[PDB]
């Protein structure tokens, strides 16, 4: 009753059939990635361009051991994705499959695979420094799409990176088909299996996901991208004495092969104020006006 | 799922909006209802440093619980993410610090367009001014909506006056009784205002962007008619949703003309695809306009 | 060959043909204005828009006094309409007819008739002062539209201020269809006969006109239409004196009905430096801003 | 005619662009014309107070005449108006009281992308990286188109290399000399890149936005051919002209993907309207990305 001005979130409102497309479209091949209840599947759908008869896809689909909340929980992302919008340096939406079978969401391919392990298979031979500037700038102008659209990713990091062609990196929704429980990067604190190296104090103590959040993992992953996809804080276990050090004000030195400049937006992106931190917009138009130096 | 929309009202409170409290005085309350009320107030310094103006404050009775605390929270943080516009009540700034959490908003001198419709019933104000009502009410729809905004109670009763021949959307949440009013009527659980509501909404309580244009067509029928009451005569019983359902609905007011009528007609289609979006019926009224 | 970026004016550029439009579905009715080689008629179009068979519009079009200079120049306000763009505060083209006959320019008719007029017939039982901030906040934002494509109006003025349904007024280009030689608002300066009265000095004595120099113009208007019709520096002619005192610095002062808001943004307007004037998408923020006071 | 689009070139000149010519050095020359030249220097506290950065000046030789200081004004008023982008040379200030007219841009440490093309033609730098340069390219023109901009010498070696793997279309006005190019040839009165130059500008003299995708393609045709030079082997003479009005073509560079070849001949339609917009290209290729 109080409060008449009431927001609308995507999840909750009609399904846009638009992108609703045939399954008997889709062959299936070898996965990609896969959670305990999820995965996400390289694919073949055959009309879903005039132009291309036959494109590789990817799908994402729940496995037989999920219950109705990850049900739930894919319709959801499909939801999501499908108010975003298009935008270069994110993995879009190509299409859905809801009637006749279980729910399948189909988006962009990336056929050089997730960044970090990219920068790992490539610590020895060191691609070179000018794809690590090029990367961090296509990330962010990503994150300011996402953010201009009111969006926010509450897993930004070099691992949720995809790779195709034209040097292009592509942002991403990993959800469900990856496994935390095996993944160091993911630990518990309440219910939840997060990665917290990747977040924001206020995140992690206030469990508040705001704009500026999402620029602090940005700051982790510049971390994370100048070191050639070694971990945060490496060495180090997540306990009480990590959060006490993230809440004192410590922080991480410059990567070796970090410019002046970046290691510079990293810390502003680290400050424990989130209002002194830089927007993405502002990373953006910083790394432009810097782009000659 | 990693992808998450941001809500305005878990957001943290912004203190660019802060505004000290002893520049404020507060004189004749405005509107009250149970758990809070809205005052007329000057505040100094507030746009200008050497000025003052008067304002609207909204704040909550001390016999509100922690869910009307929020909802007052909550009103101040989606104001604040919505930005301005010329045709919502917008926010001004706030007083959380010492003492109880104070809403500051513009103030509409007019009042609102209910009572000033039927209080021009008796001399026609012309007719090309309830077009400029049309057009403003729609287009500060068509903002909400643009920022993925829903309004809960759209009805000339909630839309004030201001200068400029201005009209303004308003949030009147807390400061309005509604006990007596026969415009809210008890459904399952709540008093709702029904003939404002779409038949989705009444049912299956799905409240999205479509629900809002079925009560903007109630809003063009209440503007047309210089404020008459919506469905006149009938009282709303299991008669009355009924009907609704079966596809009863108001013929045209006295004073509309037809193309605004054939608007409402499509407001109130009873399959909310083919409702028009409010920035259809802003373009619409736009070439309506030279006609 | 030197400066290899070159602006291209939609002056110089291809007629789109979608707005052509049969000269056959034109009747032609009373002229609304002439001046020594054009005029602006009312006219019916039928089959305009699917909903409305016959439409009232205006009619832009030559008389058989006119050479190629003018010619080319209806052709060229044509094209300039033409990409533009909608706005509600402007009078939009509706089509034209090019082939088969003398150029005519279709645009949106208004039955109020011009702001001045309406202003002056006005000026005993005194529409009220409601009304005249509405016109000024209205006329500010069809400037910003203006400014927003980059164009400017050379002859900024209550006089070329129409008045449509909805209480909405429309910024208008009454070129060709006016005679300047009897209107003493237009004086011989140079070769031209100009507004000199609504004119920025820079545009007086350099010949400049910038998008600061509609804003002066606009300080003008909003006196003109605050004094509810009346002439701008009332009874003092155009000569050595005036641009003297014009360099000089000095300003009209407030019309007796003009709110200490309005009068406000009038001098700004008028500042001598023309980066000291609010532009107008500033206008109309502070108007909008404002006007609870 | 009250309605009158501004000109870049006719608006005064910004003083939010000056800058003291005591804060820079001058080094080398990196290219010189006829009239002028731009010289590689150093501005202290030019982004930021702190720091010194390596920047372009253009400027004119003493032996400049009226119109050449008309054109490298202008040049700067265009820079001006236009605003910044990744993908052009930007503006960062000028000196203009004081002395001679300096305008200081970006300097781009790896040069121009002709030279960079034909240095890596021995290995093969991959076709990935091609596909970013074609991408670039086409962003930065469809922004100038955006502004209403045309550039009449869009050719790789007019295609500036910087950090991050950026490409910046450049203006080379002034700092070239053409008379012993033969990539610049007589034709009426001026010295023009005929083989860059789309039929209806070589004989109407029209330059419009479409003359411009002409060049786009043809700068495809360097790119994918790693920087041979085009219509190979042919000279320009009556032969030449007669035979582009009748059609004449090059075919796929060795080693272009067939979409990007179809691109180029779209880009090479006789007819104007049937030609790609740079827009339509930019949303084509972030499609054929995936792919
Ligand atoms: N081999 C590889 O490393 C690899 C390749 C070639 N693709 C992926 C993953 C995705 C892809 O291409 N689109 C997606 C969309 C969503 C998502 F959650 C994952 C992917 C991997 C891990
Ligand atoms: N009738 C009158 O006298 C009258 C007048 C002159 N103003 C209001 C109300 C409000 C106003 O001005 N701003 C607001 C902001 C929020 C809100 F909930 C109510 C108001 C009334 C009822
Ligand atoms: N009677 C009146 O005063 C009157 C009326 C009813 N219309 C006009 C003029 C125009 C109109 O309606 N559209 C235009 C478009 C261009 C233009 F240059 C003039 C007009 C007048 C003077
Ligand atoms: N080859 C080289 O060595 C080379 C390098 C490293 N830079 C340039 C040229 C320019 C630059 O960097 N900015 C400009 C801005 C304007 C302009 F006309 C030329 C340049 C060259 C030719």
């Amino acid at each position: 009753n109080g409060n008449n001005y009431v927001y609308i979130d995507p999840t909750q409102l009609p399904y846009d059939h638009k992108w609703e497309f045939p399954r008997n479209r889709l062959s299936f091949g070898k996965t990609l990635g896969a959670g305990a209840f999820g995965k996400v599947v390289e694919a073949t759908a055959y009309g879903l361009i005039k132009s291309d008869a036959a494109m590789t896809v990817a799908v994402k689909m729940l496995k037989p051991s999920a219950h109705l909340t990850e049900r739930e929980a894919l319709m959801s992302e499909l939801k999501v994705l499908s108010y975003l919008g298009n935008h270069m340096n994110i993995v879009n939406l190509l299409g859905a499959c809801t009637i006749g079978g279980p729910t399948l969401v189909i988006t962009e391919y990336c056929c050089y695979g997730d960044l970090l392990n990219f920068l790992r298979r490539k610590r020895d031979s060191f691609l070179d420094l000018e794809d690590l500037l090029s990367f961090s700038y296509q990330v962010a102008k990503g994150m300011a799409f996402l953010a201009s659209k009111n969006c926010i990713h509450r897993d930004l990091a070099a691992r949720n990176i995809l790779l195709t062609h034209g040097r292009i990196t592509k942002i991403c929704d990993f959800g469900l088909a990856r496994h935390i429980k095996n993944d160091s990067n993911y630990v518990v604190k309440g219910n939840a299996r997060l990665p917290v190296k990747w977040m924001a104090p206020e995140s992690i103590f206030n469990c508040v996901y705001t704009f500026e959040s999402d620029v602090w993992s940005y700051g982790i992953f510049l971390w994370e991208l100048f070191s050639l996809g070694s971990s945060p804080y490496p060495g180090m276990p997540v306990d009480s004495k990590f959060y006490k050090m993230i809440k004192e004000g410590f922080r991480m030195l410059s990567p070796e092969h970090a410019p002046a400049e970046m290691y510079d937006i990293m810390k502003t992106c680290w400050d424990a104020d989130p209002l002194k931190r830089p927007t993405f917009k502002q990373i953006v138009q910083l790394i432009e006006k810097q782009i000659s130096e």
